[PDB]
């Protein structure tokens, strides 16, 4: 009589085992940490408050901390990400999870809220998992109680991080975090070529576009940035870059892109006059990858390109002016998280308007949203990253410190590299890769140990 | 009346100055600190070892650092590196210099030791310009007492800066040093792109052997690595890549390369029995790229396909065991820097014999032994650092601080992020590049300067 | 619907119509050759009196196909080639329209048979067709062997496939062909656009959407070096697979390894014997992925399933299902459905498997085209240059009227022939410019000096591309 | 006493020599020839006038034809691309040979009349191997005595099989002809992967410029075109295709190339309004690859980007409008086969002028004269055709035919596919590839030989 979750159909369950069975195949790293710790449970005790994706991926990391001893309440960081038979596969696990694919903003609250309660009280809670800080926030702004007896928060990417390091700037943050994303195994793994694999998939199961010899714009060189300029350049995508980072914009000539600004002379001055429009006209897809906040504003959706695909694969939804979208124009549905934008105005449309753009995902993931973001075996290593940070905070008890031994802890940090370098070796053995040892006058010539780590801090890889 | 110089053919100058005046329209970070310093002449008194690649490129900075003050003696670092039309035109310049393509290993020494001396005596040395730390290593042991009078070092290369940090570590590090190659705008440029450029130029002018479809053996997979890997497989090699660390080894994977030991499970026992005499028996091409010492060793040598290429893009000539080879197997030259090893013994060798490997530039650096090196647009950003690098630790005047001073900047140090940001700005504005400026919403949102630097400390791009 | 108590169709669910209408009207703004043919030729209707039983994937793009037809003035009765490859949504809105199709994605044999057959018969008694146009061949093949009649008033058949040509040519040798073919395969606009790069955009697709599997850093082994292995080749490599390919003809191999690829046989020095020796276990047991591109019969072969890798994808693009030994794996493995044309087949024998079994492969869409059956095949912008040829071959043949000519005439006539090398750079062109691609005119001195006219062709019949 | 030679010096003999040794193990379809063919000397008799690159390749074809039996009378088809050493060893190998790097007009001209007469009179010539048609011509103006008595022509190049075919459509060409270029094992080996391999090779070696993120225009989209677009896009450079060729262009497009014309909506009125400004004023490289007249035109080249290298790679020097340029611009030499063209007017040059273009190889074949052209195990497949189609005409003895037989003979024809997979089947084992043989079910299923031909005479590959 196990109740205490909300999915889309229950029903789906079996369907998201078989999935789950599969994806375990894919991801050898969590499989490992199961076969190593299962024994130990260095997670006995734990009680996880999880806010990411849920997905099969995110299904295998789920019962790899359940597997290692833990209790948790799940929420998705994202109303379309869900793969709906995941969720119902962990929820017949007896599993609390609170996830759909398509939930409401208000939905995507209860659902979080629904992890923080248990039978309308504070959750006896002592680990935090999220992915972009949604949970991290609540929990700081709503449930300070909660977070008192919370040993850390293990956060999963870029914008959550940043999130955190301002948490800690200001004095504000409660509990230390480990930054998962900056593991070369998370960050360089993860952040680019995921997004090389997904960002193509997401964009041809939504609208079935040939890509090759058509101009996209991929806004951002970061990490992700990167990876989506490849996803579509491996294609045969005339692909142009814009950063406002010059090191990133450097990579990107060298990687053979032209970097390109939306406005003349890359000077934003918020006026029409300031779009480059000979350049937006010619885009048949732009890309924003930045986590920065309208960096596909108004004025270059007026200026793309009739027909022209719009999308996000970084964070929230406001990289992309939606709100001038939906204030402006009709959304026509094509179908679950495709949109034509008419921009010949917003109460009616005509069915055969020439005058639109495709929105993917309503400019949320389109990664996640319009296909199943990265692949398991991508996923193993951030996933590999999340359990061994979850073990470090846990073992470390920050929550029970004297305010003294706390004040010392009360960090934002990586994993160290020896760690980093044992989950990219459990990956690279998934691959077939045989990976040579140093002799030891090799070893003492380059001055490290046989066993690593191999490179020090310093090494950008 | 000058002759303070020693140059294969001076006659060379007037080619040599032809190809100057074009590599300076090739590199604008370097020809931009020459139009920003030029009238405040930052260099004026400085006294600069250099001992670097005497190629065109050299050339460009070794003008830049002359017109903002300095003076120079110069030397080779690499016996095959030097183009002779440049070396001529420094020398016509009335700049010392003692280099020439094709050195003896005395030739080598005596070409350093001419930069030390002036007629006869300790030259009033005052900075350091070093690329691998033959000339820091020579100062340390030989001539201490010119340390006292020495500001900096500014080092090139990886190897280089491997040896000050022991040097550091041990306490033996006399002055202070700029780890240039740590620069973003070095390491992420330079190391990776350049070898991108050059290693399949320098195996093309030194062997003419189609790449397409035959199977490359890559020996590291860090910047260098990287680099030569795509240098090969753009061309449609089959490229196996082997590493000692499991993240670099990771990337390969995720990059498309299967990776593989020369051993067999890894294990290098140094027995015949260890070596994968069927993997090896494959390979067309190994180019090695570690830094470290023996990782092309005799029993790969022994076991490798017949008329495989083999070549180092890394240190030294010690990556391949040339020494075993020198010993055990007849040279036979081809043309300069292209040798044919016959495997058939030591003495004679049949000029028909099918058993043999080709050798490209003694296992020394391949790319400035066969080719020209790095193309002038990648060497712009190495030299625009080493350039800043110079007027840092001059400008700073080490050797004239009290004791007490000196013990607090005795360091090995990168250069701030904003500048590795700039000489990024420069480069890609030579691309033709246009970087997007953030709006002050936009700074705040990410916590960054509209100014930047754009990134944390810790961003490995 | 549209047509007053329309009932002459078959789909799976015809609520779909809104949804494919919504998919048509993009999917023309990616055609433009298509849609210019449209423009041009509404006016003429030059296929009024046209009665085309059609048989082809009935997606989106022929769709579009379908409608131009019907502008031009055609009836149809269409059908799908596959049993896998329709997308509702897309015959829905055919039917909705008033157009006979019968076609849902995952028929069953039978169901794929009568539907052909609900094409040929219209009320009970075979439909008074007058023109043919055939992706494979088994409509051709049936109104052959089954309606022999139905021929006599037939003025043509214009034929999409590789495949399809061939059974057309043993046809037309063994003197069985009864009406002129036109091979639309063969049309650069069609063979060296759909086959390759249709397969280069479609091949990784449907791997992903069927496994989600990372590709990058993985080893395929593609079976052909022809067109259609050429673009899958490029699908899987340009994701980063580690890619080998085998071929039986020399040159496909020798542009294998030009290309970048290494070429290797499943059989040690190439030669199957039939022996389990023959097999190359060390080779095929490294592979994660099979992919048979042959348009030939058991070229993944029973010992070559049992020697892959473990977990290892096989599949299937080439037209038919026997390119893989599937009826080897029905016979002597459990099947295990993961998901609508995902299966995974347990070596561990024949009766139940266990949930948790290693030792398994998973094949897409039960070996049958995987780019059709696990994702939505080729994408709206290259099936445009294949399906302009399309129209323009039913036009030339039902204009030509090879029904209605004298025996003596017929005689003559009685061919399988391309379209003209003219009207391949039409469709070209018009490709061209959907890309905002600008074509450089000749000057009367250059078209002069390379011997060719300003307005082309601009090759002779020899030039391969 | 062998003095039937003019070389441009015999000393290089030795060095040639090696080189050959080398190259022929890059090249097995050519050995393999000489291995089947050795004993039964099907060229006896055979005397070959060869008009081809006087490269190391040709040399080898030169040793396999008189391995064979042939005698031949040997000179360059291009000013530029002779490599001296491998005319040096072939003029001691006691072979007529009449060719060097860097002739003139006039002595081009010379080399070929050396070939055609032996002591001042027609030598018995019966065989004609020709590259681009001078010597077909020569033949046909000048001597046609001497095709009375020759069996056939084998013709390597599309220029020159176009000119076979004016000859043939006006009636006028005399002997048959074999048409080498059409054989898939050579026109989608040779012209496309050949300059695939030697174009970015000849521009490194000339220039030395980073290509990556710069901007490439190839004029042509056919064979050459192909593989020269490959050659740039594969360096990074962002390269835009122009073509006349609907079809070629569709090619372009789904290769992932922007398709753009010099000439505003692709009209070349004459005017200087016609050229598009803003596409040729952002242009780092053009590269000719057509086989046409003036598709570089004066006009164009007044555009072009300030410092833009501008290249042939098809047969002759007439694709840039060279003329214009040496009639309008001064001429500065970098070094051979590299000038800066100064813009500023004719009559002398600023030495720091920055209003350049840099022309190699005088617009000549770029990747014979500023590098080697092909590489061997390409060259193989070409040069084994050659062979073949030099045996073939040879044993069907035309000349010695009645005028009614010879009637039916006169044809310009490709090898047999048969022969063309055979050639194919050497090369692919030269790469270590296993071709499978079909069952004689498979084989009956497909309708084809177990032994080929495996495809239908219209079959484009
Ligand atoms: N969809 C996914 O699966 C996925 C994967 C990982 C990360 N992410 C998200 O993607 C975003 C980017 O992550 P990252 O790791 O690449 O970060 P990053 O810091 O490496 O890169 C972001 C880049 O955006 C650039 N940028 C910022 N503002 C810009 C502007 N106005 N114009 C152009 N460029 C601009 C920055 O210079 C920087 O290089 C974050 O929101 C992160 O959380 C999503
Ligand atoms: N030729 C050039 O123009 C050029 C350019 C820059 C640097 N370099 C030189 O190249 C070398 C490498 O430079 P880098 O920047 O790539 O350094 P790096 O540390 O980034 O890369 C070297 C890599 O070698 C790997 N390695 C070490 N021992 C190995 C072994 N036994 N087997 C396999 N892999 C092994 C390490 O794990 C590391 O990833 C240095 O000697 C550097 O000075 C040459
Ligand atoms: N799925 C799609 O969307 C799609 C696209 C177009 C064509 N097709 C089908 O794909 C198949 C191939 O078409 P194509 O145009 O590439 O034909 P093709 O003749 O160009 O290529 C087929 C290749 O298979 C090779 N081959 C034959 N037997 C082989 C064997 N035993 N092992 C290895 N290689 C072998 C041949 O030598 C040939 O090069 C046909 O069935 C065609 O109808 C499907
Ligand atoms: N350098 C070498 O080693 C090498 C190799 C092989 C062939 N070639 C020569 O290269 C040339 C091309 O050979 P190919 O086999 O590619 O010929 P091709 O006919 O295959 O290709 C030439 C292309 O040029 C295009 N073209 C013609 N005029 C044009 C114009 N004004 N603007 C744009 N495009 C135009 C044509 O449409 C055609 O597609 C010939 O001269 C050939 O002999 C040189
Ligand atoms: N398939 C997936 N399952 C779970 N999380 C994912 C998946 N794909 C991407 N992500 C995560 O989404 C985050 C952005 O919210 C990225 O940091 C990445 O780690």
């Amino acid at each position: 009589g196990f109740t205490d979750y909300k999915v889309a159909d229950i029903t789906l369950a079996a369907w998201g085992r078989r999935e789950l069975i599969i994806a375990e195949s894919e991801m050898p790293a969590l499989m490992g940490l199961r076969r190593k710790y299962a024994g130990q449970q260095p997670l006995k005790g734990a009680k996880i408050l999880g806010c990411i994706h849920m997905t099969i991926n995110t299904g295998v990391l789920i019962e790899t901390l359940v597997a290692l001893g833990a209790e948790v309440r799940w929420s998705s960081c994202n109303i379309f990400s869900t793969q709906d038979q995941a969720a119902a596969a962990i929820a017949a696990a007896g599993i609390p999870v609170f996830a759909w694919k398509g939930e409401t903003e208000e939905e995507y609250e209860w659902c979080i809220e629904q992890t923080i309660l248990k039978d309308g009280q504070p959750w006896d809670a002592n680990m935090v998992l999220d992915d972009g800080g949604d949970l991290t926030e609540i929990l700081h702004k709503k449930y300070p109680q909660m977070l008192e007896r919370i040993h850390g928060i293990t956060e999963e990417t870029t914008t959550g991080v940043h999130r955190l390091l301002d948490m800690l700037k200001n004095g504000t943050l409660k509990v230390p975090a480990i930054n998962v994303n900056d593991s070369v195994t998370k960050s360089k793994n993860d952040n680019k070529y995921g997004c090389r694999h997904s960002l193509n998939d997401a964009i041809k199961r939504g609208t079935d576009h040939l890509l090759s010899g058509k101009q996209a714009l991929v806004i951002g060189y970061g990490d992700v940035g990167k990876g989506s300029s490849q996803s579509l350049r491996q294609e045969g995508m005339i692909v142009k870059v814009a950063e406002v980072d010059p090191i990133c914009a450097m990579q990107a000539c060298m990687d053979g892109f032209e970097v390109v600004s939306p406005y003349k002379n890359g000077i934003n001055d918020g006026t029409e006059a300031s779009i480059d429009a000979a350049l937006l006209g010619k885009i048949d897809l732009i890309v924003t990858t930045t986590g920065n906040v309208n960096v596909c504003d108004a004025n270059m959706l007026k200026a793309l390109k009739k027909r022209a695909v719009v999308c996000n694969i970084g964070h929230f939804d406001n990289e992309i002016d939606t709100a001038f979208m939906r204030k402006n124009w009709a959304w026509e549905e094509v179908k679950p998280q495709v949109h034509k934008i008419h921009r010949t105005g917003k109460d009616g449309f005509d069915a055969h308007n020439d005058d639109y753009l495709i929105l993917l995902a309503e400019g949320r993931l389109v990664n996640l949203g319009n296909a199943t973001g990265h692949p398991s075996r991508i996923m193993d290593g951030s996933f590999a990253n999340q359990v061994l940070a979850q073990i470090h905070l846990f073992e470390q008890k920050y929550a029970d410190l004297p305010a003294a031994e706390k004040a010392k802890r009360l960090s934002v940090e990586v994993l160290p590299k020896k760690l980093d370098e044992e989950v990219a070796l459990e990956m690279v053995k998934g691959f077939g890769g045989v990976v040579t040892q140093l002799t030891p006058k090799q070893a003492e010539y380059i001055g490290v140990s046989v066993e690593g780590p191999f490179k020090p801090d310093t090494y950008r890889y």
